[PDB]
């Protein structure tokens, strides 16, 4: 049915949705608003904008009209009512947090976390009398039973890092519904194209939109999409006051640049992935492999259920253990050597000898790290290319 | 009689501090390293980026050679050891202030600050269980009776908001250093060209750089500068894991654009600044007026110690109370009204009928803001034009 | 067939070509040289660079690393020795002929052309004893048969600028070995990705970057490849003292940011294309499609032969005429009214009533545009939006 | 003195004229309008646009909002009609002469021209019919005498690209006003702060704003200022058709950030020189010294008339001939060895070793090259760094 109130599908809303060229000069691309200040014609219209009484502009931190652009086109892209920009990841993560918590509160956690958010965790809030526990977010009965009144916020990624495990989001949703805490999830690795949990029950969404959302590598910044309630004190708490955290309008420009090949990006991620996925199960040198993609996957009905496709993103056990991890690093010549995912181009890494390496082996098994596992973002180059970068890393991996 | 390369002067280092372009294909000026990651030749050179030796380089979060010129550059103006480049002047006080302190540490505070540094401290870090109190930073005795041994911060600008009240930044640092606190001077309103409080014994210097250090009111940004070891600390906690305020390489390198005139247009600044406070004086409409280069303002000879100029801002009450602050204001033609400063263009602000609009005069009075006073940012556009507008102000106000 | 000789696939080339992180610090994208200028260590390592004896730049008008590896990655793409980047797809048309031609040389041109090029051949270069001969290049008997000695030059676009024409590249090469002219075709429409001009005999190849290579709508440029020679001629003659059409280092990294997602957008315009060309050619109104996908195109297995894939433009006409034609347009929700093409948002254009509304009915005739000829750049939306948007203005046309 | 019709002074201008924020959403700092096109509201719309009707943009390469702020503003400056933003001073220059000359058509040229203009009008339009004749523009009678029917334009540097030679700029186009041609005066050296061509009879203006204008060697640019009637042309043949020179809209925001505080740098400049100029004419190892400052400079008084300042450009000659000034220039360790003026970082070149190193020493005193001048362009670093590095490098010249 063609509809008089249907949305345009997510490509047309990615490259079009919140601006109409009329109200600037016909500018195709909306004009960049690289100004810190905006200035008031009296004193009447400056007072009733630091009121949020008229909808113009006073200072950039606060608000910015190419910033706005972009959250507004985020929170289309998610489902949801409203989004803030911040100038990156951690950016949105502890702007959000810190708007959210306070001394007493508990906040449940995913069992594994993006390495600085375990560290914004343990060492920055939950130093400041804010409750922490680690539950499987899998086990919806551990859940269930973790929960207190004090719990205020569930946070957790999904995929999480280490091992791409997945969470229920709507169970999780459910459980936070009848205690009544709020839920955040990083829809990083998945982003809007390919996972919206706002409409899964979430509360908040967090991004590095660093990763597939910029899609180039030339930029780092953040995204939150929720409600306009909750949006709202996370940019006049913690963004305005707690972290300062405010996002570039030319890196907001890049970011919105980006967002408008984003589905095209995605595809050929996933694509790709696929393919070097199964590929990679069927090599003698591998142990293990965890794709979302791949039947064997333990999570695999949870993945299609809640994923469109299965993402870009590999993490694969050597046989050999850390010494093999290392040989296989050192021999790529197309996938570089970095930590950061989501470029054009593969990327790779190997915690134990690299993020994680001045720990002890038996330090890395608590925190979820296989001696042999190595991750890849898997990029947008050929993929014989990359079948062959592989194969011959492999090789050189014994 | 010093030379054969001695200590280069200010201008020359504002210029070419931490760069030869022999070291980057012979490009004058540095390329902008607009990157969000970086690659490891082997995982060992990575293991060592992570753990501080052979350093250079992994995400441009903790660190980016763009960032990192800007960074020394204005460690050599401030004359300390070391620098940061942050998203926002609130990114470099929050991820400051959120690394030195923990719950049951006490800071001590200037009389008034700006408004969102007093809303980090009342409403975010203080709701945190660290403990606040304000004194008055002239007063050497006063502060020495707040002292207690959980002082771990003393923080303040000089000149402060909005009266320009000074504070004997060699007399708190003697205090603090016989008690173990932390000093942290807001150096926004004079930069290094005209204050440097490292030389007077201060710990760590903060700025939004978005005011005078940028100079053109295009970027938000904000710098720390002070030892390397409270650097170090600040960069790897406050920033990495707490406000994730990570400065674009492309502002950064706008700023640094800026930085290089800065001697030139602060003194303009401040030779505009200081007709017009003069002028302003020999006014019957103008009751008081704050600005230290008349010999008349009350802390004159603590002001020359500490600054080589007067600055840029003027701070004047007007005898017609808000009403005369309301016509002032609105019948000003070159003057723009706007919060901010530092800008090539002069800009005037009212916090009666703006930015404290709604507080009611009791309020406002117990924040040192008369019911008419009026900042001026004076900027840089010729001398007569803005005493004509000034002039023309002025009249109408009555 | 494994083994090192084996050329990369395009995307791989459109991703990494001529650039290892490794050289430049690990940024995995390169840093942008935004410098006018370069320095030397001594004055004989001066006097190489401006001589061409040395690998090292002076200044970014005749040379700069941005800008080349951004031409060497096109010179990849094309199959050709060289590339260089200018400030518009007319500089490096201006630039390549004010090299090549001089007063008492001929240059054969395609029947119709590009307005701006038939502008600068007709109305400028033409006026300074240049003599200028239309042919039909789609037929090589008139084309072998219009040689003179005096030619110089052929050039042509490939399909044509207004109507799709489209001339057979070999053939046209074939003949000028044979008689000894210099073959130039814009590229334009197909980029590399789709049509590979120089592989098919032609000498140089120039590009509008500002349509599909750049594929965001955000910047002018321009490209010119073809051998070491005759680049090296257009770069020292025509780019640095004719025209002066240098591009922004800026704009030549955002170039280089589109080009890596160039096949997958090109993929995404001709699919979009295929289907509203199908469309378009079912329905009442329309009187005559031309799109190369479709038998009916009079040049259908010439189009098959030398373009991987049909293209994202459509030209049709409507029954109507000229009235028909503006009633269309102007009821477009989603297409944008402006000329221009290969942007992510489609675009359409109305000659008629728009760009050649000034002329009489009969004029636009001598030029090969009929009355109600639309040309649509079909973009990256959602199909089922366009085919919305163009079913609801087909309807709007009677 | 204060007449309703009254002028604000250069600085205000510089940084104000042509712009209100409060048409553009209070943006203080002017939105950069990077986009290459524009949309119409309806097809009519756009052809009265095309047409020239109606104020509105179609296309960049043509006028853009950003671009055409820099130009009122240049426009203002400079005292003329109109102006034009191009990608290069050589994009400036060539796109004038394109306009205004045709095969047989003759060009009056200053004596000496830097080299790219000389090549432009050598190797480049007079190899396609348009004749060339040198003379003196300081000699009234011979420029007279030199005078033809054929003779349509004037074209100068004053300072001229040597050794500072002055033209009578006003005795010129009384000459010209006699035979109805077109006097352009290229003001790069002096920029409209210093001096106004337009002001003293001269049609039309063009710049190099990759020097002085733009003052921190970041970008590329050209400017042309003059009357309406003729820019417009300029715009539409010599821009649009004949070069291509489009600016990038990214590249006139930060020259227009540099115009900001051109009353301000060169002041500075212009201190500096005269030091430097005042020491360099009292030291043995120099022959000869050109600064229009010093008492013994020829044309002392003409260059008084013309010129507010001095300028920030010093040419002198070096007793030693070519070895002397080798070894000057490797000896400099904060002037950097580069072509290019109007930076910041002060720069020094030696064309007998460097530009003209290929020559031979009889060609290099055909052009007034010395074998021993040296150039330097006084930049805006610490007159006592200046002063040393100077020193060593006159010791190190024996
Ligand atoms: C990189 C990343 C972050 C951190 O974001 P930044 O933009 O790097 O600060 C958070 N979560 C996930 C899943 C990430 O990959
Ligand atoms: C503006 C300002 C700040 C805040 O910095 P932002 O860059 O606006 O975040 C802090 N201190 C002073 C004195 C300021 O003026
Ligand atoms: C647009 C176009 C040009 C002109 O390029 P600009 O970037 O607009 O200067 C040349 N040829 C074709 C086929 C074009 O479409
Ligand atoms: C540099 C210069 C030019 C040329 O300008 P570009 O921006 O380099 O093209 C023209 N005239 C003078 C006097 C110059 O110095």
């Amino acid at each position: 049915m063609h509809g008089s109130n249907k949305l345009p599908g997510f490509a047309t809303r990615a490259i079009h949705h919140g601006y109409d060229p009329q109200d600037h000069g016909g500018a195709l691309v909306p004009p960049v608003y690289q100004t810190a200040t905006f200035t008031f014609p009296t004193v009447e219209y400056g007072a009733a904008c630091f009121a949020g009484e008229q909808a113009g502009h006073f200072y950039s931190r606060i608000s910015n009209p190419t910033l706005n652009l972009l959250e507004a086109r985020m929170a289309s892209l998610e489902g949801g009512e409203a989004g803030l920009a911040l100038a990156s990841g951690m950016g949105a993560i502890t702007s959000t947090l810190w708007t959210l918590l306070r001394p007493g509160d508990e906040v449940l956690l995913g069992n594994t976390l993006y390495g600085c958010t375990f560290a914004f965790l343990h060492h920055g809030i939950g130093e400041f009398g804010v409750k922490l526990r680690h539950v499987d977010m899998a086990d919806l009965q551990a859940l269930e039973a973790a929960m207190t009144p004090a719990t205020r916020v569930i946070y957790f990624e999904s995929p999480a890092n280490p091992n791409m495990h997945m969470a229920d989001i709507a169970g999780v949703a459910k459980i936070a519904r009848k205690h009544g805490a709020t839920v955040v999830v990083d829809n990083t690795y998945c982003t809007p194209y390919l996972q919206r949990p706002l409409e899964l029950g979430a509360d908040l969404v967090v991004h590095s939109a660093t990763k597939y959302l910029s899609g180039h590598g030339d930029i780092t910044a953040g995204i939150v999409v929720g409600s306009q309630a909750l949006v709202d004190r996370i940019r006049l708490q913690g963004l305005k006051d707690m972290t300062g955290a405010v996002l570039s309008p030319h890196d907001a420009a890049l970011l919105m640049r980006g967002i408008k090949t984003l589905n095209l990006r995605m595809d050929r991620h996933c694509a790709n992935a696929q393919v070097l996925a199964e590929f990679l199960a069927r090599q003698p040198q591998v142990e293990l492999i965890h794709y979302p993609g791949l039947a064997s996957f333990p999570q695999y009905t949870l993945a299609r259920q809640q994923m469109s496709q299965p993402g870009g993103m590999i993490a694969f056990e050597l046989k050999g253990g850390i010494g093999a991890g290392r040989r296989f690093m050192n021999a790529l010549q197309l996938f570089s050597r970095a930590v950061s995912l989501g470029d054009a181009e593969s990327l790779a890494q190997h915690p134990a000898s690299m993020t994680h390496s001045s720990y002890t082996p038996e330090e890395r098994a608590h925190y979820g790290i296989s001696e042999g596992l190595v991750r890849l973002s898997v990029g947008l180059e050929d993929i014989d290319d990359l079948l062959a970068d592989v194969q011959q890393a492999l090789k050189a991996s014994a």
